[PDB]
């Protein structure tokens, strides 16, 4: 009756990915007895001095479990004088449901556009971390300023350029999966723009009546990306008189 057990190593939380069983290991000295209490019941290493001690969990152990609380493991150490306790390791099903809420649509939007993204994703344990794919790379906020991630997972194209023309991609991914949204197409379009109109052609009789002509032309700028053609005359034609 001198000591009492210290835990060198105790048991960590973890989580079932798929249905891969959970080791759990914990050492402790001095000892003359270890073992693993999973929710108020001993359990043996069969199908479940300083001294170590190791027990599997299974994905079918968890789900067994009566009740809503997180299933948990602990170890007790034995000295000559008393007992010793480690911490509870709680193991958890992990996951990742396979259906985003909500995916993000295609758009056309002019050039300077604010263009917002939605994206819902699957649910998850642990809580799904939320990327941007533009054309595979990796959107990121802090060096593509024109970019805003919303804490909605969402994503703002705060004035559109010409390059913001690609392919948009939601991630949602934990340690058990990645899962990709369908993949929206933005396009942004330039509506034309007129010239100035040319010089009029000099009057064909340079004293009396006759004629003359002038043009402008869909190039400033020239329409882009399916943006519009120019509404109106392009070309003019009129009698003119100078006098002598
Ligand atoms: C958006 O989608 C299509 C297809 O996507 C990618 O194409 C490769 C570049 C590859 O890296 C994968 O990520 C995808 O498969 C893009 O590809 C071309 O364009 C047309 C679109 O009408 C497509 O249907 C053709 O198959 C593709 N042709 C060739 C020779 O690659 C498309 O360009 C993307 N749109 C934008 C705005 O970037
Ligand atoms: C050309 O025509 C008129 C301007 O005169 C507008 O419809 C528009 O600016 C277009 O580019
Ligand atoms: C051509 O026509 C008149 C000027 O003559 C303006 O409306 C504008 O300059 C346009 O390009
Ligand atoms: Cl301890
Ligand atoms: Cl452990
Ligand atoms: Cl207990
Ligand atoms: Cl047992
Ligand atoms: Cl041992
Ligand atoms: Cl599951
Ligand atoms: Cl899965
Ligand atoms: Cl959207
Ligand atoms: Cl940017
Ligand atoms: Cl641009
Ligand atoms: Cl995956
Ligand atoms: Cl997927
Ligand atoms: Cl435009």
């Amino acid at each position: 009756a001198e000591q009492l057990p210290y835990f060198l190593l105790e048991p960590q939380d973890a989580y079932i990915v798929k249905n891969k069983p959970v080791e759990l290991h914990c050492r402790a000295f001095p000892a003359t007895q270890i073992y693993f209490k999973c929710n108020g019941e001993w359990v043996s290493q069969n199908d479940h001095r300083v001294r170590e001690v190791q027990i599997e969990v299974s994905r079918q152990q968890v789900e067994e479990l009566f009740g809503l609380e997180d299933y948990w493991c602990q170890c007790v150490a034995w000295s000559s004088s008393g007992t010793t306790k480690s911490r509870r390791a709680y193991i958890r099903i992990a996951y990742l449901r396979k259906n985003f809420d909500q995916e993000p649509l295609a758009k056309e939007v002019p050039l300077d556009h604010e263009v917002l993204l939605q994206c819902r994703p699957p649910e998850g344990v642990p809580v799904a971390e939320v990327e941007w794919l533009k054309n595979e790379d990796v959107i990121d906020p802090a060096q593509d300023t024109n970019f805003l991630l919303t804490i909605d997972h969402n994503l703002i194209i705060r004035q559109a350029r010409l390059s913001d023309t690609a392919n948009y991609t939601c991630v949602a991914k934990n340690i058990v999966a990645k899962r990709r949204s369908t993949t929206a197409t933005v396009i942004v379009y330039v509506n034309g723009g007129w010239s100035s109109w040319a010089e009029w052609s000099p009057c064909s009789n340079r004293c009396g009546r006759g004629w003359q002509k002038r043009t402008r032309t869909c190039t400033n700028p020239a329409p882009l990306n399916g943006g519009a053609f120019c509404e109106g005359q392009a070309f003019q034609k009129t009698a003119c008189t100078t006098v002598c």
